[PDB]
């Protein structure tokens, strides 16, 4: 199954958990909600580290545990894969060579511009992993483009599923990322049609390029230039990203077509993942 991995040994090949950039010598790579993420070469495999840090010490690891329990049953290539973990806290990953979509979609570290090619494929790919989550009756709860991650063929890979759940009902900890989260996540409900929401927040950068949130933007919220395009002020084309010169108008219009269905304030009229699927594999 999996592999139990020491301590030691991811100490030795993070050299230390040198929180430093790699271009200084570092090995940190980023840093999570829950953890810091560091490269390291493990038997020849380039391995991503997940040292969590806390939102208690007990809830942490009970992540820790359904992260695991998923990955376990939840094995596709548009997901990420789980060598082993480090318990005596720590969850070894392949590591993914191009990082995650919010990082490149920003350019992170210097890395050229996404084609609108690559970023349809990345959008069917993230679509499909999120259908493989659905079909297993599971709900991950924090799709976001940090967690949408990207292997050397800009493969997506949808990544953390510490918060995730069995397939509506309500919790006492309304947890995940609030720029991307559908109004009744934020109150405490628990449904895939969340999902949905978050991964039309997603199809939104992907088109634009923005982070859902920038503290030094007008609008902070890329949800609050969704409306500002339906109430006729604007339109898609104002905002596409300038960043790429293959983009055709058509095909914008339908990804983001389908990121307005996807971002119905009402959640029981926005498409299941199958129907998001269908339209994605339509626009190309
Ligand atoms: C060369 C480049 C262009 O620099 C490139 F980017 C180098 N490769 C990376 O940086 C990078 C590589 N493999 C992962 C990886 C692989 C599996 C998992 C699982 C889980 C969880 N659970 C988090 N990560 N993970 C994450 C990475 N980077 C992150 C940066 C910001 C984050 O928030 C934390 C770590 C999201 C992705």
């Amino acid at each position: 199954r999996f592999h139990s991995f020491s301590f030691y040994e991811l100490k030795n090949v993070t050299n230390n958990f040198d929180e430093r950039p790699i271009s200084v010598g570092g090995n940190k790579m980023g840093e999570g909600g829950f953890g810091v993420v560091y490269k390291g070469y493990v038997n020849n495999t380039t391995v991503a580290v997940k040292k969590l840090a806390a939102i208690t010490t007990e809830e942490l690891k009970q992540q820790f545990d359904q992260e695991i329990k998923v990955m376990a049953k939840c094995q596709h290539e548009n997901l990420v894969e789980l060598l082993g973990f480090s318990s005596d806290l720590c969850l070894v990953y392949v590591y993914m060579p191009n990082g995650s979509l919010l990082d490149r979609l920003s350019c992170l570290d210097g890395t050229p511009p996404l084609s609108w090619h690559m970023r349809c494929k990345i959008a069917q790919g993230a679509a499909n992993g999120i259908n493989f989550l659905h079909e297993n009756h599971h709900i991950h709860r924090d799709i976001k483009s940090a967690n949408i991650l990207l292997d050397e063929a800009f493969t997506a890979k949808i990544s953390d599923f510490g918060l995730a759940r069995a397939s509506t009902v309500m919790t006492s900890r309304i947890v995940g990322t609030t720029a991307y989260m559908a109004p009744e996540a934020l109150r405490g409900e628990i449904t895939p049609k969340s999902d949905i929401y978050s991964f039309g927040v997603v199809l939104l950068e992907i088109i634009t390029g923005l982070p859902a949130v920038d503290e030094h933007r007008e609008p902070q919220l890329l949800l609050d230039i969704k409306e500002e395009i339906e109430d006729e002020e604007k339109t898609i084309e104002d905002y596409i990203d300038k960043k790429m010169n293959d983009a055709d108008s058509t095909s914008v219009e339908a990804m983001y077509s389908v990121a307005s269905q996807c971002l119905h304030e009402k959640k029981n009229k926005r498409p299941d993942i199958k129907k998001v699927q269908q339209l994605l594999q339509e626009m190309t």
